[PDB]
């Protein structure tokens, strides 16, 4: 159908705003700290602390399988990185205070991306 198709061409333009968000929340993380996963070799314990593990390559992969419904879900992986990081690691750390500045920072752009989504459906 050609309903199908629509609706297809609307998850591919959310899919495409949703990478240019990506990378620009991305770049509020020049240290690479949220990049990839936590290391299960490197912290075998990780699991026993956080249950739902999120970092930035993670959600590459699934943005590109078109796997986000709508930005909630897409803030929702990003708020994971975030609180994960917040519970680990205690507060006079590197890691804790990387995501401190990676939340103040990605607010503005999730404050003009919820107007993008909102504004262009
Ligand atoms: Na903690």
């Amino acid at each position: 159908s050609m309903e199908q198709v629509a609706m297809e061409l609307r998850l591919t333009e959310l899919t495409r705003l949703l990478r240019s968000v990506l990378d620009q929340l991305q770049d509020k993380d020049p240290a690479r700290i949220f990049a990839q996963p936590v290391s299960l070799k490197e912290v075998p314990d990780y699991l026993d602390h956080i249950k739902h593990p999120m970092d930035f390559a993670t959600m590459r992969k699934r943005l590109e399988a078109q796997g986000y419904k709508n930005l909630h879900e897409f803030e929702e992986d990003f708020d994971l990185i975030i609180d994960n990081c917040m519970k680990y690691n205690a507060r006079d750390t590197v890691f804790y205070r990387a995501a401190v500045r990676l939340r103040d920072q990605g607010g503005v752009v999730l404050r003009q991306a919820r107007r993008e989504v909102d504004s262009i459906g």
